[PDB]
């Protein structure tokens, strides 16, 4: 199960030494990828060989102008293996679908070939928004739907009717939809996955077995599940 | 005192309608500036006449590589009157001063003369970091030091021995240092400023009167101020 893990150290106060130590630990554990803020991509790049270098973009708000977002992703694609970009959360809540799809198609297209995961921030969404968004993400040709940033607020999330942490039910809901629509999209759950038990539950919930190309587990405590 | 206020609506889930409402409210109140995430800059631009258009950059982590930060600030300066960019927090915690100054000097200078405020994120800093950071901010030619993003984590703050909300003690300390070093820098306290008395407390502590070019009060509840 360790090979389905995207080991994430994304706190803004993470230091160079900590980022370097993380990469080293990522390689030894054999995780699927190591995710860090863009600033540390160059220093970590040399330490990764088998494990993929994953970077977040317009994280964690997804509140940058589309023009800046495509530009950022374009640069990032020069050194990162995979890019986890936040959806335009604000525009989604505004139900500005025309703008949401214009943004995601252009942003994903800017990654030029790299594996792109769009963070939907499930804690902030309602059902009428999430499925329309999933359709847009498939339309954009993204590789994965990442459930959350790991920085969602509990208060607002609750008002939208959601828990802040990943649950097997949400994971299954996303996986069921993709499968039913026949989309070529993987599912990456993140948030509150710090025990091997919970992780296992999410994998069984998604129902695709342990396929790294279709399933990823985002966590800051990888050792805990292997 | 409302004229020293920087009315900020930065939640990623804020809607377009909410951002418009905010601009209208900003103009009615006569606050110094209205701060939003760059995505809403264009739509708010028209509703702002007397009030300055303020936008945050690489917010709230300040964890993008320098090149992207420069490009971002350059683009933002084309439509925003003021730019509140986050300092490279991770690098500051790493005490990578050579890199921190190369970054801030470059980023601030990419603003093309616009009013630039560098967010220090006081809740995450120690004395061994903040003063050297202030020196760098001055060396970079910024107009203001913004105390915090408003999204600092309570746990890490406590770990660093700092409160998350703004305090007169902190404001006075920043002011005293800039006065002693002769820096041409303003002080913008933000975060937890909920009342008129708290706001007055901060203004008195800074000791520069109600001078907008040197003192700002960032808050999401401006009405409470006056
Ligand atoms: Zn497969
Ligand atoms: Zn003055």
């Amino acid at each position: 199960m360790i090979h389905l893990v995207d080991y994430a150290l994304l706190k803004p106060y993470l230091t160079v030494d900590e980022a370097v130590a993380g990469a080293r630990k990522a390689e030894e554990l054999g995780v699927a990828a190591y995710c860090v803020n863009p600033i540390y991509a160059p220093v970590v790049r040399p330490l990764l060989r088998k494990v993929k270098l994953c970077v977040v973009a317009d994280f964690p708000f997804g509140a940058l102008p589309t023009a800046s977002r495509i530009a950022l992703v374009s640069r990032l694609a020069e050194v990162a293996d995979e890019i986890d970009v936040v959806a335009p959360i604000g525009l989604v809540k505004s139900r500005r679908w025309a703008e949401v799809r214009r943004d995601l198609i252009s942003v994903v297209g800017a990654a030029g070939g790299r594996v792109v995961k769009v963070i939907t921030e499930e804690p902030y969404l309602r059902d009428e928004e999430r499925y329309t968004l999933y359709d847009i993400i498939a339309e954009a040709g993204a590789h994965f739907i990442k459930s959350s940033t790991g920085f969602a607020e509990e208060a607002y999330a609750a008002r939208q009717g959601n828990p802040v942490h990943s649950t097997p039910e949400r994971a299954a809901a996303i996986a069921r939809y993709i499968k039913e629509k026949g989309y070529r999209l993987g599912v990456k759950m993140a948030g509150g996955i710090r025990t091997r038990e919970q992780a296992k539950a999410i994998v069984d919930a998604i129902g695709w077995g342990e396929d790294p190309a279709r399933v990823r587990l985002g966590t800051s405590t990888p050792e805990a599940l292997l």
